[PDB]
Formats: C-alpha cells, sequence, structure tokens
C-alpha cells in the first residue's frame, strides 16, 4: 500500500519536524498565553487557560493542513 | 462565548505561522518527493505522487498535535 511506505518515512522524519514546529510555536506562545489568561480573568476560575492554549495550538496545526490540499 | 477570542487570535496569527511551517517543510520535501516517485515507479501510473506527498505532510501536522496534548517524538 503506497500510503504505508510514505507513512514509514513520515514517522522517521517526525521527530525533526516536531522540533522545528515547537521552535516555531515558541515564538507565538506568549500571545496565546495572554489571550487565554484574559479569558480566565474575565470569566472565572472554571476556565482552564492551559487547555485553551493547547486547543488553539492544535487548531493552528489543523488549519495549516490547507497548505497541503 | 468569550473564549471565541482564542479563535480570532488564532486566525490573526495563522498567516505568519503558515509561512514558518512552510519553511520547515521545504527542508524535508525532497525526502517525501523521492519516496513518492519510488512508490509510483514500483506500482504504476495510477499512483498520484503529488497526492502521496500531500497526505504525508498533512499526517505530519496531525501527529505534531501531540506536542500540545496533555515521550513526544523530538530531536530535543
Amino acid at each position: 500500500d503506497p500510503a504505508i511506505s510514505m507513512d514509514l518515512l513520515r514517522a522517521v522524519l517526525q521527530p525533526s519536524i516536531n522540533e522545528e514546529i515547537q521552535t516555531v510555536f515558541n515564538k507565538y506562545m506568549k500571545f496565546f498565553q495572554k489571550a487565554a489568561l484574559n479569558v480566565r480573568d474575565n470569566v472565572g476560575e472554571e476556565v482552564d487557560a492551559e487547555q485553551l492554549i493547547q486547543e488553539a495550538c492544535r487548531s493552528c496545526l489543523e488549519q495549516a493542513k490547507l497548505l497541503f490540499s
């Protein structure tokens, strides 16, 4: 299955690609942190700021898939 | 819902983040291109090499979501 061989290469490259993606996101993290703290500061204790930050980061990656449509 | 402020920020940052992601993937693209051509050469004409490359790139982004989930493949 052609998708499987591609996937084996993908797995090989993932650790390097992850490291560079982390370095990219580190530059933006402060913006997400501030915005998520803002939400918590306005709404209250029942807002999990860390979870808002993580969801927003995962969404960015989801939307970045449109680079490869 | 006030937490939609996260989405809006995200939409604002996306173009910049997308440019840097592209720059990252350009360094690895030659591996994916060679592998996809190898598959097409060894299976036949009905393999779309471009589509194999794209699907592998999207999978990379999917797996990169583990960086931001509650160990992780990395270079450190």
